[PDB]
C-alpha cells in the first residue's frame, strides 16, 4: 500500500516554492489578528529560506504592472502555488473596450515558457530591463485598470515617421521578454548580435474586444533592438531571469484559485502539461478559515507534502517509496516503485 | 536479472522506424550479390509495414536537396537510424568559399526539431509547399557540390516577395535560411534579410546577417509553424521560399523517440550532430561501442549495430536513458528519463 498522494514534496532538501499570501510568512504583521492561519503553508516551514511568496502578488502580475514584488528562488525541484492574483475576478482589460480573455491568454502564454524553463534552470529572478529610447516622449500608461498599472512592456511615441529603442539582456542565461500588440502598426525585436528577428503585425479577430496580446519570448543574452513602422513602440522594463541549467526536472503547480464565489481560470492548468509539470488541486471549492478565500483544508494537505521527502513524482501523484504500488507512475522523477505481480 | 539493455525496441506493435540502405528491404534489388548482409536490420521485419528507409537517402538530405524520398510513416514510438548520408565525408557546401561546419549546424538544428516533434505525433511525412511569386525571375538553383542540388528553400532572383501555403498538416517544419556576412553593392555593404510572415496570426519570423568567425555560406533555422498563409520577404536582392516541409500529424501523449547514431567506417569522418539533436526528456541516443565494420562492403551491415536494432524483434517494457529493460518488474539500476512500465531497484 504505497498510493499516489495528492501533495507537493521533493525527493531532497533541495526544492524551491513561488507563491502569494498563502504561502507568505511575512504577511502576519499585516493583519490583525496577527496569525498564520491564512496560509496553506504549514508555518514550520516559514525559517526554511526555500520559499519566495508575496501577498496580493504573482509572478504574471509582477511580470507586467507596477504592483512588482521580485521573485527569488533557486531549486532542483521548483514549486509554484500562485496565480490567482491575476484572475477574471480583477476583470483587467487596457481601456473599456479592452478585453480580459485576451489578458487570460496572456497568462497561460507566460506560465508555460515559466514551467518550461524552470524544469531546466534552477535559478529563477527578475532583472530590470536597460531600454534607451532618444524619441524622448516619455511612457503614457496607456493600459490601466484599478490599482493595475501597466509598465512592461513600456510605451513609447514619438517625440523629437518610424521609431526604435535599444535594449540590453544581461547576467542570465535565458530570459522571458513580453512581445505585443493591440490586435494598423507592426512591431519587431531585433538581436543585432545573432540576427534572429521576431514580430508582431497587427490583425482582427472575430470574438473579443481590443487588448495588448503577448508573445513570451525565451531569448539569449546581446544587444537587442525594438522597432516599429507606425507611431507607438513598445519595449520590455522587465524580464524573468534563467541562471544555472540543470538535469531535466518536471516542476510541480499547484492550482491557484478563489473560493468560488470569485471567477477564476484554468490557465495554469494548460500551461502545467507532460513532461514539464505536474499539476495538483483539491477536490473541494476553496473555503478558507481566516477569511473565504485564505487557509483552505484541501489546499493546506497538498502542501503539507513539503514537510518531508518523498521518493517518486507522477502524474497520479507523488510515492513515497521506491519499491511497490499497485499502480504505474506516469512520467515519473526520482526512484518509482514498480506495479508488476512478485 | 535485468539490465538496461543497448538496443531500440517498442513496448507494443505501435512503432515505426525511419532509416537508410542499413534498413531498406528493397535495394536488394539493386545491388549483386542479392544479399540482405548490407542491412543491421533483421529481415523478418521487412514484410512489418513499419519500415520507410532508402538506400543512400536521409530525412535532412530529401528535406533540403533534389535527391528526394518521400519518408513516410506513423507510431506511438519512433525509431531514426538515419543521417549518415549528409556528414562531412559528403563535404557539401553552396558556393566556392562555402563552410561545411555551417552545414553541420544545420543539420543538428533540423534534427533537434523532428525529434522534438515526433515525441507529440504520431504520423511523419513530406509536404510540397507551393509559392506564388508574381515576377519574371524562375526558381533557379544556385547552391550545390557534387550530386546534391539544394532546391529547398528556392532560390528567387530578378522589395520582393511571394506568397506561400502550409496546408496537410498540424504542423510543419520549414527551413529559413540566409547567407552570413554582409553582400557588396555599389561602395555600400548590405545585409542578407529574409522574413517569413503569417498573415493570420500575425506573426513575423527574420533572419538578417552578421560578422562572425571565412567560410560564407546558407545558415538555416527551422521554424515548427501551424497551417495557415503565409508571405515570404526580402529587404534584399535575393528572396527565399519554403518548396519543402516536414509534416506532422495526430497529436500523440508525450513519447520519446529513440535515435541510433548513424555514422561511417572511421576511415570516411562523420559527426555527432544527431547526438546532439537527442537529448532528454524526448529522446534516447543508442550508439555501439566499436567502429563500423560492414560485412557486404566496410559501410554496410555492421554486429554492433546490427545488435542495437535487433531489440526491434520482441516488445520491451521499459525505456531509459541507460538502455531498454526487458521486463518491468526488478532491476539491479534506477531507470533515468523513463518510458513504458519499469522496474524497481529497490530491495523488497
Ligand atoms: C508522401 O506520401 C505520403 C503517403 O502517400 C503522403 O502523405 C499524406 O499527405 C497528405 C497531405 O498531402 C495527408 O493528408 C492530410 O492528413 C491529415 C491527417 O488526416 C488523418 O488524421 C485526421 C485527424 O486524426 C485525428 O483524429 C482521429 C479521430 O477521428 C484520430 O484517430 C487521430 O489519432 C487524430 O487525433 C483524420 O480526420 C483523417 O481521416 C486522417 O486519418 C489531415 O488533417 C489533412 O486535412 C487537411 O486537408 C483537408 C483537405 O483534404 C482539409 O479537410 C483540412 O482542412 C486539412 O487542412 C490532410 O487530409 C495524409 O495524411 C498523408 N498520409 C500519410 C499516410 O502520411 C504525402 O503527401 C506524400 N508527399 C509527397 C511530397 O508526395
Ligand atoms: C480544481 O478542482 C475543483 C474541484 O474539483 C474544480 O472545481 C470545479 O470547477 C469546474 C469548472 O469551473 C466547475 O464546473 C462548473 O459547474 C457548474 C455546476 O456545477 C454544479 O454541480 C456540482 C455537483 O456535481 C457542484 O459541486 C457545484 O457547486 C459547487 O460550487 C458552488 C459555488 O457556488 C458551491 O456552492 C458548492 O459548494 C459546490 O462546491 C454545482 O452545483 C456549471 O454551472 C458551470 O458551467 C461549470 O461547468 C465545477 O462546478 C467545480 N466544482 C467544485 C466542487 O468547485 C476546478 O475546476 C479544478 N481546477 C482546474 C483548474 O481544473
Ligand atoms: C559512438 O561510439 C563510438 C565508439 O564508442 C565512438 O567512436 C569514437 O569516436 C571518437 C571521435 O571520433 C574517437 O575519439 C578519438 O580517439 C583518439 C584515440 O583513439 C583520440 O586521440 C582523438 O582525440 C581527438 O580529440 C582530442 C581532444 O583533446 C584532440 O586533442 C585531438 O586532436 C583529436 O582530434 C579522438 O577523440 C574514438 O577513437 C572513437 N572510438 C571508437 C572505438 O571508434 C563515437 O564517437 C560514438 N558516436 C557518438 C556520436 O558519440
Ligand atoms: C500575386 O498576384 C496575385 C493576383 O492573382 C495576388 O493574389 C491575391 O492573393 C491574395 C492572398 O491569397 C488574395 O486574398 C485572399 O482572398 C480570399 C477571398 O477573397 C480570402 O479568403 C483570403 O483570406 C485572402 O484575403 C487576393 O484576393 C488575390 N488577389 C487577386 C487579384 O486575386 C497575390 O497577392 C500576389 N502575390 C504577391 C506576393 O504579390
Ligand atoms: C529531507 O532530506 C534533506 C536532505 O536533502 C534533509 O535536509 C537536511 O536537513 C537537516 C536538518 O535536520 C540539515 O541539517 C541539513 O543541512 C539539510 N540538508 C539540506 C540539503 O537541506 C531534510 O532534513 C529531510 N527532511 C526530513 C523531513 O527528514
Ligand atoms: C528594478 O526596478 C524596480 C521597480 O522600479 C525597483 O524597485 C524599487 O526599488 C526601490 C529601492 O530598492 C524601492 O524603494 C521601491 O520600493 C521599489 N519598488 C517596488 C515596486 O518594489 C528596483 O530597485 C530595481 N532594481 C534594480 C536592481 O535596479
Ligand atoms: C532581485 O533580487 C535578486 C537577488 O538579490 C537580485 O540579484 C542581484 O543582482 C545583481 C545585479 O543587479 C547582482 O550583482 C547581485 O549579486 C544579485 N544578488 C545579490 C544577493 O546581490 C536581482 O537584481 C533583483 N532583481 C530586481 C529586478 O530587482
Ligand atoms: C487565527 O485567527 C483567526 C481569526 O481570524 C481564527 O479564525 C477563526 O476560525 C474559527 C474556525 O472554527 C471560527 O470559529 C472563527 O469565527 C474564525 N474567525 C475569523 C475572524 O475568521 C483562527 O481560529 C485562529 N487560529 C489560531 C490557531 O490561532
Ligand atoms: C512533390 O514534388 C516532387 C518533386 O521532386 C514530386 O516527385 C517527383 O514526381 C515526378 C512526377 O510524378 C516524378 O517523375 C519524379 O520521379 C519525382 N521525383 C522524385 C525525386 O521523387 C512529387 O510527386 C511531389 N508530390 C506531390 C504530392 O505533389
Ligand atoms: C517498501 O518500503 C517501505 C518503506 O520502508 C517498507 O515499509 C516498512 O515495512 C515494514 C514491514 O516489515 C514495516 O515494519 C515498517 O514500519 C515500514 N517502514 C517504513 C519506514 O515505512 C515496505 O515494507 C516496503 N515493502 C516491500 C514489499 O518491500
Ligand atoms: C485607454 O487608456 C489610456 C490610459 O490608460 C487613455 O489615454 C485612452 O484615452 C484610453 N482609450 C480610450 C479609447 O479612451
Ligand atoms: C540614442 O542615442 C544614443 C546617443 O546619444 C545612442 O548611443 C543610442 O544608440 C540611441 N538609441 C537609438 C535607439 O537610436
Ligand atoms: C504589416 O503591418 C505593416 C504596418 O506597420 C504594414 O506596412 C504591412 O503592409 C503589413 N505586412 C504586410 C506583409 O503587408
Ligand atoms: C480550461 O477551461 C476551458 C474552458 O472552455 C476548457 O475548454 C479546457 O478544457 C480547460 N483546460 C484545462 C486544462 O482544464
Ligand atoms: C519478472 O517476471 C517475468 C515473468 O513474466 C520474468 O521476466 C522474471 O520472472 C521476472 N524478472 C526477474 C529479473 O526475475
Ligand atoms: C550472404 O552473405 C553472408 C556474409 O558473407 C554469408 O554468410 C551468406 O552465406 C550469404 N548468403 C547467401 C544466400 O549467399
Ligand atoms: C556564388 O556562385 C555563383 C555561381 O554559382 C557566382 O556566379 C556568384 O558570383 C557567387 N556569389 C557572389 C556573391 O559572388
Ligand atoms: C535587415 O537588413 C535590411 C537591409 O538588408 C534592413 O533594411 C532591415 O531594416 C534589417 N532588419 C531589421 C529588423 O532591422
Ligand atoms: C559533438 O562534438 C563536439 C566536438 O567536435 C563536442 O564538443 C560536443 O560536445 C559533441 N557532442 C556530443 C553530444 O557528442
Ligand atoms: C507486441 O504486442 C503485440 C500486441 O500488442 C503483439 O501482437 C505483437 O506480436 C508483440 N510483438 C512481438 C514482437 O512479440
Amino acid at each position: 500500500y504505497n498510493p499516489p498522494t495528492n501533495v507537493v514534496s521533493h525527493v531532497n532538501g533541495d526544492w524551491f516554492l513561488f507563491g502569494d499570501s498563502r504561502s507568505d510568512c511575512n504577511h502576519i504583521g499585516n493583519i490583525n489578528p496577527h496569525n498564520y492561519s491564512y496560509m496553506d503553508l504549514n508555518p514550520a516551514l516559514c525559517d526554511s529560506g526555500k520559499i519566495s511568496s508575496k501577498a496580493g502578488n504573482s509572478i504574471f502580475r509582477s511580470f507586467h504592472f507596477t504592483d512588482f514584488y521580485n521573485y527569488t528562488g533557486e531549486g532542483q525541484q521548483i514549486i509554484f502555488y500562485e496565480g490567482v492574483n491575476f484572475t477574471p475576478y480583477h476583470a483587467f482589460k487596457c481601456n473599456r473596450s479592452g478585453s480580459n480573455d485576451i489578458w487570460m491568454q496572456n497568462k497561460g502564454l507566460f506560465y508555460t515558457q515559466v514551467y518550461k524553463n524552470m524544469a531546466v534552470y534552477r535559478s529563477l529572478t527578475f532583472v530590470n530591463v536597460s531600454y534607451v529610447y532618444n524619441g524622448s516622449a516619455q511612457a503614457t500608461a496607456f493600459c490601466k485598470s484599478g490599482s493595475l498599472v501597466l509598465n512592461n512592456p513600456a510605451y513609447i511615441a514619438p517625440q523629437a515617421t518610424k521609431v526604435e529603442a535599444d535594449f540590453y539582456l544581461s547576467g542570465c542565461d535565458e530570459y522571458i521578454v513580453p512581445l505585443c500588440i493591440f490586435n494598423d502598426h507592426s512591431q519587431y525585436y531585433f538581436n543585432k548580435d545573432t540576427g534572429v528577428i521576431y514580430g508582431l503585425n497587427s490583425t482582427e479577430t472575430i470574438t473579443t474586444g481590443f487588448d495588448l496580446n503577448c508573445h513570451y519570448l525565451v531569448l539569449p543574452s546581446g544587444n537587442y533592438l525594438a522597432i516599429s513602422n507606425e507611431l507607438l513602440l513598445t519595449v520590455p522594463t522587465k524580464a524573468i531571469c534563467f541562471n544555472k541549467r540543470k538535469d531535466f526536472t518536471p516542476v510541480q503547480v499547484v492550482d491557484s484559485r478563489w473560493n468560488n464565489a470569485r471567477q477564476s481560470d484554468n490557465m495554469t492548468a494548460v500551461a502545467c502539461q507532460p513532461p514539464y509539470c505536474y499539476f495538483r488541486n483539491s477536490t473541494t471549492n476553496y473555503v478558507g478559515v481566516y477569511d473565504i478565500n485564505h487557509g483552505d483544508a484541501g489546499f493546506t494537505s497538498i502542501l503539507s507534502g513539503l514537510l518531508y521527502n518523498s521518493s517518486c513524482f507522477s502524474q497520479q501523484g507523488v510515492f513515497r517509496y521506491d519499491n511497490i504500488s499497485s499502480v504505474w507512475p506516469l512520467y515519473p522523477y526520482g526512484r518509482c516503485p514498480t506495479a508488476a505481480d512478485i
